[PDB]
This record gives C-alpha cells, structure tokens and sequence, in this order.
C-alpha cells in the first residue's frame, strides 16, 4: 500500500431490518482505492491489484443477437434465494435492449426490457461460443408500461433495470425501473424525469421450439423516493432511483425484502456530509476536515443502497425503510445493488464508474461490495476497507477518460464492462461498454466472458480474489449465466429437478412429457402418472 488514511472501523454488527441504522462507505475507506494503486504503472498498463481486476476482455468478441440489438443491463430468472431458473428445458434471461440503429449512448431514453432464451443443462464444451442464446424480443406491448403516470406528456418512457422471480408454475414476477421523461427537443427538462420501482406479472409459454411469454399486460406502481430516505427529483434533478432486487433473508423468515439504488435525501445545494462520512481514525495524519471536504463538491456525490420491506405475499405493496448504506461525499452511484448470503454473512454488492466518485477520490469502473452479520448491519468494505471487490483494468496514474472517448494513456479494458452480476458459485456476469484504444475502440452491448470471484479468500470473509484458472486465464463462456435450478411444470404443477433428473424423466415418459409441458391435455390418468414421477425427483 501507497502511504495514506487508515480505513474506517466498522463491526460488521447487525441491526434489525426497521432499524435507522444506515452504514457508510466512507473518504477513509474510499481512499484505500488509491493506497492500493501502484503508482509506477506505466501508460496504458493496469495500476490496480490483479486479484481484484477483472481479466482483460478481448476486442474481438462475438455479439450475442448477432447485433439484432443494443443489449446491456441483464439478469437472470430467481428464487427467493437467488438461485437461477430454467423452465422446461430453457435458461431465460431479460436484458435491457435498443434499436441497433441508434448510438449506443442513446440506449437510455429508448430503453426497453427484452428476452433470451438456451437450451439448460448444456456443457461448456457443447455450448455455442457466442452463448447460443436466442432473442426472444420485447416483453411489453406498447402503452403497457406507460399506464401508471398520471401525466402522459412524457416525451420519452422506458424500462429500466431490476429482477425477475419465478414460481414453480412458471408465473414470473418481473420487477423493474418504470420511467418517464418530460424533455424538450434539445435535451433539457422540462421538469425531472420520472423512475418509479414497478412490478408486471406474466408467465413462461415453453415448447421444444423455444420460449414465449404471456401476460405482462398490466404494470403495479410499487415505489417513487420519498424525500426523507431517498432524494426526489424536486431535491435533484438528476437524482437515482431504480433496480429492485427482492429477496428472503434467512435470519427473517416470512418476509421479503428489496433493494435498490437511491441518493440520500438533502437537498442538492445544501446537501452537507459530517465526520462520519469522512470516517477518518483519531489522529490519522492524512484525515481530511468536515469543512474542507463541504468546500469540495464532493457533496454533490451522495449515492445511497435503499432498503424496503413486502406488505403481502403478492409482492404488490412495499414500505420503505431506512437507507442500508450511504456514500456521502464519496459516489453518487451506487447501481443495481443485490443481496448475496454466504457462510452466515451479508454481502451487499453494487456497481459504480469511475467518474461518479467524489472530489479527492478516484476507483476503477466495476463491482463494490460490503461484507455485515445481517441485511442491515455495519458493513465492512472489502479488501482492505477499500470495497472494491471487481475493478475493470484501470490506471489510476491517469485520467479515466469515458467510454465514447478514451485517455490516450488509459488501459483499454477501462470500460470493457459494466453492471457486474454476481450469480452463485462468484461467478460474474457482465455488458461490453467499451473495449481500445483513443484512436481504436468499439462499443459491445452483448455480454462479456463470465468471470468468477471467490469470495472469502483463506477464511477472511471481507477479501475476494478472482480465479485467473477459471476458463481460460480466467475468462469463461460468452455470456454464460448459467440455472442451477431447473423447474418443470405444466403452468399449473411444478418441481424443481437436477438436470440428469430431468433427462431421465424425459427419457422414461416419452412424447406425452412434452404434450404435459407444452400445456396440451392429456388424461387425469397420465396427468397423476406425470406428476407422482416429476415429484418422486423433487
């Protein structure tokens, strides 16, 4: 480590989930950042420590909708434990996707939520290199999602990111980001945009030709910030509020929670931050002070992980709760945030860019994570206090550049991926922003390589370290987001099974399986038999 602040202290200790109790990542912890960055690294080399730097993705990448579609922001098919689905015989994924035709930095305000779809229980060695993903288009109809803004004067209105959860009839419960925005022809609002925390419920239509959808004909407004948690349009016009992510916690049973991204609720002229956001050791000679960092602008930075609470089993009423984590005076994102249980801890992981930390600081592109005993508790940053967990390749010696415009002295793979998903087993999926040179990039909008992160490296629960054995050098399958869990159903009854459970009763029942899965009739008589079978491997 370069000389500078020791981390902040934080327990790790738990509160309950209603608690106001929200952990901060703090100037101190954020510094680490630049402590670990080796400041001899030449131009154009990774500055950062290679455990935790994303492997270096290749410019040459295949393109998962043979460039159908602009596709970024992706998730996979859930539980309440975050376990990944397919449904009969088929791994499904939503992506958000935009017209090919546009730039790829004009995605955002035509966004729209899409499907894939592969065959399950594949092995790596069979599999497509692309992914053998099929684009199955878009999920909603026009106007659908538009029906839950009271005015409809929007000039733009899109679906931004969140989660889907499956039920063992195959009946999804897609939450996502519903948004409006109210802008004049030249880009400047009229008054600010619109994203409230929806919820559309539809259902997976399978047959050996491939996945449909139906349903998702009807949108549930489920939350918009509040302006005593999370910051409004009216205290920040560019103010976060998006991606829910739901989950049962196992030291709550009965419940169900979300989380999501906001901004901590000030103001933005007056927006302050106090000693425990610069969260420096007594004595520490390089500590900052209070008023030197509100001189700053570093309070324009104040990202925050919000935290809410299901009113009924249907998912369709939440209450908000207190904040679970702030980054006051430190980012202003803290993205697609995601609940990850391990060895009895709570992993809170979110994505950030460079550009987004605060005045005086400075962090690659890439995943953020934290480490606490409950859901909310007083979370650790990761290694080394910093909460880095998976950087992209990065010189911290040099400007950052952004993702339409390269630094001459800045690694390539700066920017060759975003909006980092941590599925089980550590491995990581991700988007294509950006891979080259100033003078020879390209845009992706397909997915990278999985990659895997082991998480709690030598039985330190707060260190990770990626696996450069994984695949090769580190660099799995093309957009691999693979189901561990693997549903059965007729849309009615349905059990999970192991894959070599699933080919063996596909084996043993024959074509009149796939007459019950397809959703076409057969008699009482072969229904039971089908059933006592698929339940006899549940």
């Amino acid at each position: 480590l370069q000389d500078g602040p020791e981390p902040s202290i934080h327990t790790q200790q738990a509160y309950a989930p209603e608690d106001d109790f929200t952990a901060k990542w703090t100037r101190a912890d954020a510094r680490q950042l630049q402590r670990m960055s080796d400041p001899t690294a030449p131009s154009r080399e990774n500055s950062m420590p290679a455990s935790v730097t994303m492997p270096t993705v290749p410019q040459d990448f295949p393109d998962m909708s043979n460039e159908q579609v602009w596709v970024w922001d992706t998730w996979p098919l859930t539980d309440e434990d975050a376990n990944q689905y397919s449904v009969n015989g088929w791994e499904i994924i939503f992506s958000l996707v935009a017209d090919r035709n546009l730039g790829f930095d004009d995605r955002h305000v035509f966004a729209k939520i899409g499907y894939f779809y592969r065959p399950a229980g594949v092995p790596a060695a069979e599999r497509p290199e692309n992914g053998g993903w099929t684009y199955g288009g878009l999920v909603f109809k026009e106007g659908v999602t538009g029906q839950i803004f009271e005015d409809q004067s929007f000039s733009h209105q899109t679906q931004w990111s969140g989660s889907a959860r499956v039920s063992k009839n195959g009946e999804i419960k897609l939450f996502f980001t519903d948004v409006a925005f109210y802008r004049n022809s030249d880009g400047t609002n009229i008054k600010p945009y619109d994203p409230r925390i929806a919820l559309s419920v539809g259902k997976v239509k399978a047959n050996k030709k491939g996945v449909t959808l139906t349903g998702f004909n009807k949108v549930t407004d489920l939350l918009q910030a509040d302006g005593t948690y999370y910051q409004t349009g009216a205290q920040n016009e560019f103010f976060n509020f998006r991606d829910p992510f739901t989950f049962e916690d196992p030291a709550h049973p009965g419940e169900t929670f979300m989380v999501f991204e906001g901004n901590s609720a000030m103001q933005r002229e007056t927006a302050t931050c106090n000693e425990a956001d610069l969260g420096y050791r007594q004595g520490d000679p390089y500590a900052e002070t209070v008023d030197d960092v509100n001189a700053s602008g570093a309070t324009y930075q104040i990202g925050n992980v919000g935290l809410a609470k299901a009113k009924n089993k249907q998912l369709t009423e939440w209450e908000f709760l207190p904040p679970i984590l702030s980054a006051n005076c430190v980012t202003d994102q803290t993205e697609r945030p995601q609940i990850y249980f391990k060895d009895g801890k709570s992993y809170l992981f979110t994505i950030s860019h460079r550009g987004t930390f605060a005045a005086g600081l400075d962090g690659p592109e890439g995943v953020y994570g934290f480490v606490g005993d409950g859901i909310r508790s007083d979370y650790q940053p990761l290694n080394g206090g910093s909460g880095l967990a998976l950087g992209n390749p990065t010189n911290l010696n040099f400007l950052g550049g952004q993702p339409f415009a390269p630094d001459v002295n800045q690694h390539p793979g700066h920017f060759q991926a975003y909006s980092h998903y941590v599925m089980p087993g550590g491995l990581v999926q991700s988007y294509i922003d950006t891979i080259g040179t100033h003078d020879d990039f390209v845009r992706g909008g397909t997915l990278a390589p999985t990659v895997k992160m082991d998480i709690g490296v030598g039985g330190d629960s707060t260190k990770t370290a990626v696996d450069y054995s994984y695949g090769s050098e580190g660099l799995g399958g093309w957009a691999d987001i693979p189901a561990n869990k693997h549903l059965f159903t007729n849309g009615k009854f349905g059990v999970a099974v192991s894959d070599e459970a699933a080919q063996k009763i596909r084996k043993i029942l024959g074509s009149k399986f796939d007459d019950y899965l397809d959703g076409k009739p057969v008699s009482a008589t072969v229904r039971a038999l089908i059933e006592k079978l698929l339940a006899q491997y549940g």
